């Protein structure tokens, strides 16, 4: 082609001489804009922050995320590096391609030690690029980034500072589904690490995670080495209610198309841009504990001789606040809310969203409230009159 000679499009004629499959990139007339204009963000206490892209050999996957990572409100294009797991050329030509700073990586062992060693590799060298950075945001290569993903870090960074108690924040929240999400301002406390968008603290990784990090031989998943109470310790992550990224992969290590159809395709995206979100330091982990017990003190009990898995549980209702009471002996009898998770049609593969016995969600645009009593701390406000919901698998 004959576009017009700028450094724009030498960096187009470069990447359309190589690659094919790309569409409106590499036609002469109607090209497609290889540079963005995101929205700046007034006071941005994220600007310092890196960002780690990780990817492997999906080129395709790699320049859908980056296209929406670049449009996003307020990020700092210099951040970004990208950490390619192998020497493969196309992943390095699409990030040629946008301009960013591309790392490669020789592959270290097999499955999914694999990408765990890529992971520490990663890590260790987005702190050594940058040696007074505190925090890290790490992102996934097939995901979409929220257009107000870094509004939603700028917002809330300052709670891994000020609370030791927390181990992260992330944009994915693990409950969110289409018809159970409904409030972009609203941010919880959860005991487990979600990932899927994710920012880590360099303290945690250089003084706890690193030295300890699993060694090549050993087949784990470093997210679920990462959620073991030894490295969790108690601590929890900050999530909001309706997610800020999406996880579009298709073909990975873990995933296929009926997983994908069953579990994420309906989950929840933020689309709203630049949210404000409501009273942030409330998410600190004594002012949480006066939260939830302002929410059960203004929720209405639920009739529970009705049938939870329908949704004649709650009255013709929106904005309303019901609680529901499951059995829950111990701190680890997840019995009742994993088969209320599969009749709710969410996630219930392993146990996920829940704070001291507490899960938050919607309902037909109502907040709902789940307490397992015994076990709950908040087992206290229970009236005599309801007998815990319990549910036992066929
Ligand atoms: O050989 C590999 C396979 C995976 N990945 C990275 O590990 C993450 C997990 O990817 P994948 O979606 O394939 O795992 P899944 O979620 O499907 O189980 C991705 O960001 C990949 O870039 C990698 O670096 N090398
Ligand atoms: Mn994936």
């Amino acid at each position: 082609c004959h576009w017009a000679d700028t450094e724009l499009n030498r960096r187009r004629r470069r990447f359309c001489s190589k690659v094919e499959g790309y569409g409106s990139v590499c036609s002469c007339k109607d090209p497609t804009p290889i540079e963005f204009s995101p929205d700046p963000l007034p006071d941005n206490k994220v600007l310092n922050v890196p960002v780690a892209v990780i990817a492997g050999n999906r080129p395709n996957y790699l320049y859908r995320m980056l296209r929406s990572l670049l449009s996003a409100q307020g990020v700092s294009p210099q951040m970004i590096t990208v950490f390619i797991d192998g020497y493969y050329e196309e992943p390095m030509d699409v990030v040629a391609l946008f301009g960013l700073r591309g790392i490669q990586h020789t592959p270290i062992s097999i499955k999914n030690a694999r990408v765990s060693q890529h992971y520490k590799a990663s890590l260790t060298a987005t702190f050594n690029l940058f040696p007074e950075a505190k925090f890290a945001v790490v992102l996934e290569e097939d995901l979409d980034i929220a257009v107000d993903f870094f509004s939603f870090l700028s917002q809330s960074i300052h709670l891994l500072e000020e609370d030791d108690s927390l181990y992260c924040i992330s944009a994915w929240n693990d409950q969110g589904y289409e018809h159970t999400a409904e409030d972009p301002a609203l941010l919880y406390r959860v005991e487990t690490m979600p990932g899927l968008g994710w920012v880590l603290r360099r303290s945690l990784y250089k003084e706890e995670l690193e030295p300890k990090w699993p060694t090549p031989e050993k087949l784990w998943d470093w997210d679920m080495w990462m959620r073991m109470p030894e490295q969790r310790r108690g601590r929890e992550c900050i999530i909001p209610d309706v997610s800020r990224s999406y996880h579009f992969g298709i073909v990975g290590l873990n995933m296929n198309g009926y997983f994908h159809e069953a579990y994420f395709k309906k989950h929840k995206f933020n689309t709203v841009p630049g949210v404000q979100l409501r009273n942030v330091d409330s998410l600190k982990k004594e002012a949480y504990e006066v939260e939830v017990h302002r929410l059960l003190s203004e929720a209405e009990v639920l009739d529970h001789s009705k049938n939870p898995c329908e949704d004649s549980f709650l009255p013709d209702t929106e904005g309303h606040t019901y609680v529901a009471f499951i059995r829950m002996e111990k701190d680890d009898d997840f019995t009742t809310w994993t088969q209320l998770a599969k009749c709710l049609h969410i996630w219930d593969l392993d146990v996920r969203g829940n704070h001291r016995g507490l899960w938050r969600l919607f309902r037909k645009k109502n907040h709902f409230l789940v307490v397992g009593v015994p076990a709950s701390p908040y087992s206290v406000k229970k009236p005599p009159s309801v007998t815990p919901i319990f549910l036992e698998p066929p």
